[PDB]
């Protein structure tokens, strides 16, 4: 289908108020619509819609009125991020303009970029975006929570720990391996942050546990997260296994199915602020977690 994008520059990382108040525009119209956080030309919110309306000049009235009202007002750099973006951008294979960065606070009208070759078909693309849809909406209730004094983090954590235990083969017990193996991955060898990162587990180790204890058991939003994965586990596993989606035991559907999900999920956590280091460090939590509670080993 035929994609418009919208850029709005947004250099405070804290976006949940502006996606709330972009949420109408994404609720009230025929079309698929979604939004993701994105780094090209600096932080910015991504709207995307595959159908005409909201117009342009109905995404500048709700917008630009919460822009002026509510603006943005950390100051970036971008001569010390330069740089970092040539990298990230071969690294992501992202081919698109750089520079300038957007003034702080503004809307853009944006090429909608192409992802078929990192994720190999048309079919595989129309799939993340059918998630990346269904996923939109369930994140404005979840940044709902945060905004009234919910945890983040917690958030992101239930469904990581629900999409394991719902998607991965045998369950919690199988799928924690992945949280270790992402955890180790981001540490690149750090033992100096893996040592911090165990005593801030270690803090919270009965409090992490009974978390995972209850997801697993079954909770409102850990099961309404991975209904929304399962609308999506039937098509992944067929695109899997006709190679119109391009994939990361491993000769294994189970494992590959469940490597698409906890990806989605990933990028779910992504879109509700939960950055990479974050991402990384509840992967580290989620691991030593389950393996105190049920007496495992990543000996697997």
């Amino acid at each position: 289908m035929t994609w418009r994008r919208f850029d709005v520059a947004y250099h405070d990382p804290d976006l949940d108020r502006l996606i709330l108040a972009a949420r109408p525009l994404l609720s009230e119209s025929p079309g698929r619509s979604w939004f993701q956080r994105h780094w090209v030309r600096g932080p910015h919110l991504e709207l995307w819609f595959d159908h005409p309306e909201p117009s342009w000049e109905r995404v500048r009235e709700v917008l630009g009125t919460h822009l002026r009202a509510h603006p943005s007002r950390t100051r970036i750099d971008p001569d010390r991020l330069l740089p970092q973006h040539r990298r990230l951008a071969l690294a992501e294979q992202i081919d698109e303009p750089l520079l300038p960065f957007y003034d702080d606070n503004t809307l853009h009208r944006a090429v909608p970029r192409s992802r078929v070759h990192v994720l190999g078909s048309a079919a595989a693309e129309d799939l993340f975006h059918d998630f990346h849809a269904a996923a939109s909406t369930a994140a404005f209730d979840q940044l709902d929570a945060v905004v009234a004094g919910e945890s983040r983090l917690g958030l992101a954590f239930e469904l990581m720990i629900a999409a394991a235990h719902a998607h991965a083969e045998g369950g919690i017990t199988g799928g924690f391996v992945s949280f270790r193996s992402h955890a180790e991955a981001f540490l690149a060898g750090a033992a100096g942050l893996r040592e911090r990162w165990e005593a801030e587990y270690r803090t919270r180790a009965e409090a992490l546990r009974a978390q995972v204890a209850a997801v697993v058991t079954g909770t409102p939003r850990g099961r309404a997260w991975t209904g929304l994965l399962d609308g999506f586990a039937g098509r992944g596993d067929e695109l899997i296994a006709s190679g119109a989606l391009t994939v990361e035991v491993l000769r294994s559907p189970s494992f590959r199915r469940y490597r698409l999900l906890l990806n989605l999920t990933y990028l779910q956590m992504s879109r509700l602020g939960v950055t990479a280091v974050q991402r990384s460090l509840l992967c580290h939590f989620a691991a030593s977690a389950v393996e105190e509670e049920y007496g495992v080993s990543a000996e697997i």
